[PDB]
């Protein structure tokens, strides 16, 4: 199979919150395949990353308590400083498709990152599942408009 | 840049429909990009795909009418008689990505068809937006299960 499963769990200010199922990742001769299995989500179009550090603790920002904070940032090992999305070069490399929710809370549909080959690139850190979308870009909102951490797993 | 802009109509028993807008086709390192911009869809994810003949054109089979039948069927130069989906060589080359519809019945989100190159392969075509899902196979149902012809343009 050569296939990694991802636990993904809600984020709170406090800690981890309900689990919402798994995100299982396989390698295709175009890039890597993630096939969401999850449940609980607002319908629509939910921005996906992948963050640099292997935790989805909580932590504090400023006097406040930001869910999923100890991720740290979009995955960005060429120092791209840019969010432009999974077809985009010229950004963070951590940048995955918008998952895609159904109007009854899950997410089923397969997306593909075709900028990443192999599962090991993967291991020691974390997938993002925010609040608000993907738009692909740092305008007129930064991150595409992700917004807020909902949900994270940490792989390995 | 190099762009295609696909005017889409719904498709009707007794012809043309109302247009649903455009999709726009960009070619990018990964494969084909087809970004919608589409109104007037059912909520949820639609079969898509690239069929053989440059027509939309209604037609009867076995006394019932047919919307868009003289499209043909999926763009297959290699004659696979198989659909397989947008990541297997060993199907259809014109079996794209499932098409992502909002739950305000617009469509978006943009789609990778990796195994397509160039808008050359493209040109002479049709694009075609099912009733129903995509599950990338043949079983239970031939084609994917997308079922009736909803919408249609011509590349070309
Ligand atoms: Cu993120
Ligand atoms: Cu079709
Ligand atoms: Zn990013
Ligand atoms: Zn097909």
């Amino acid at each position: 199979e050569n296939t990694l499963t991802v636990k993904m769990n809600d984020a709170l200010s406090s800690g981890t919150g309900e689990n919402i199922g798994e995100i299982t990742v396989s390698e295709t001769p175009y890039g890597l395949l993630f096939t969401p299995h999850l449940n609980g989500l607002t319908p629509g179009i939910h921005g996906f990353h992948v963050h640099t550090n292997p935790s989805c603790m909580p932590g504090m920002k400023d006097g406040k308590e930001v869910p999923a904070l100890m991720a740290g940032g979009h995955l960005d090992p060429e120092k791209t400083g840019k969010h432009l999305g999974p077809y985009n070069d010229k950004g963070h490399l951590g940048d995955l498709p918008g998952l895609v929710v159904n109007a009854d809370g899950t997410a089923t549909y397969p997306l593909l990152a075709p900028r990443l080959k192999s599962l090991s690139e993967l291991k020691g850190h974390s997938l993002m599942i925010h609040k608000g979308g993907d738009n692909y870009s740092d305008k007129p909102a930064p991150l595409g408009g992700g917004g807020a951490r909902f949900a994270c797993g940490v792989i390995e």
